[PDB]
């Protein structure tokens, strides 16, 4: 018996073990945001020493990684990455990922966007058949709120404003607003990312699949599986 | 002999002219912004009692439009608008626009989604073969600078990071920065806008191709020249 906390430790410490493996000495490291990512963040903290650093893909990331002693670059000081090891709230065959439940879509996408392998971190909870049952954040412009919201209720989805405790919206990092979509059974996520992108007052769509994951490392209760998508 | 300015006046008479015959009574204007959008703020200020008011594309244009005492709307408030005026800093045969020079792209190309026609109003030097010699405006997060950078070096652009008179960056109302890529050759405006909405980081492209001009009345030497794309 493994508990979803046991899976999650399980694959950070395997994706702390697949850099290891696989990223030379001296590397700056792609860092995820999440539950998941921070126990890669523990795992990874344990051979430090190996890598430069890191490049951080959250405020909450970025606090983790300096509370080990982990040297942060801001993204505009590297020109490349090896790799980017991040959660996804849901994965499908074709590696496609629905991202930002936790909020940090955009920094996540342009870091994935920098990186030559996306490894996704996630226990069996993640793996589906079709993507959307999670719901689907949409980083919109404020003035485009509603906008959106309609462009996405003609789908067929059910566009919620996130929202604080307070209950009033939740703003993001660019003054930016949230949308989750529910209800979409996005059987084409590329096809729906590239319609949702043309949309003027999208900022950032929680589709990664032009740009998915290149390899899974999945925590199932019965050890990790590795699964790997098409380049 | 008339002027830039005598050209600009001339088509934003046209505008308000266009509009007083095509959008009925009481119906609510989008309006663009730029010195020949203020050229049609003015001449539809002469009509302002036949519309309920205004959607406005930047602060500026909210500030003129109330500077004639025209009601503005937030478009969230507004479900629709049959028309959208506003100039281009180029605009090609197929009525693809570069837009954004003056800073409000985003906002812009959110109203200009809303409206069913886009009316572009232009003097004679903004009709083009080949977009790109204006630079072109992408609106970008700050993390992502050097890497959209990268991205435009790579088509052969040359992106210049916007500053203001004091030489640190602009900065846009969503906290974001603008390149302005210089050198490109915008053959397949439609193809480049699919491709640069495609980057993560990219909050905004200054290409209006997807959803280009519906018309445009251009101010030229000889009078304005009324021109129509394809819907
Ligand atoms: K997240
Ligand atoms: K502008």
């Amino acid at each position: 018996l493994m508990t979803q906390d046991e899976l999650k430790r399980l694959v950070g410490e395997a994706a702390a073990r697949y850099v290891t493996d696989n990223v030379p000495q001296g590397a700056v490291i792609g860092v995820g945001t999440g539950s998941t990512a921070n126990c890669f963040i523990d795992a990874l903290a344990a051979v430090k020493d190996r890598y430069r650093g890191a490049v951080s893909s959250s405020v909450a990331t970025t606090e983790r990684l300096k509370s080990h002693g982990i040297r942060v670059f801001d993204l505009n000081e590297i020109e490349s990455l090896q790799v980017y090891v991040d959660g996804a709230d849901e994965i499908d065959e074709s590696g496609a990922m629905i991202k930002g439940g936790g909020g940090a879509l955009t920094r996540e996408k342009i870091v994935a966007s920098v990186a030559e392998t996306f490894v996704c971190i996630a226990d069996a909870s993640k793996r589906v058949a079709m993507l959307g049952q999670f719901p689907l954040p949409v980083e919109v412009v404020p003035m485009a709120r509603t906008a959106i919201g309609r462009r996405l209720a003609a789908l067929g989805g059910v566009p919620v404003l996130r929202v604080k405790q307070d209950g009033t919206p939740y703003v993001t990092d660019n003054g930016n607003e949230i949308l989750d979509v529910k209800g979409l059974r996005i059987d084409d996520p590329r096809a729906l990312e590239a319609a949702i992108n043309g949309w003027p007052g999208v900022v950032t769509v929680g589709l990664f699949a032009q740009r998915g994951a290149d390899l899974c490392l999945l925590g199932t209760e019965h050890g990790v599986e590795t699964l790997r998508y098409a380049a």
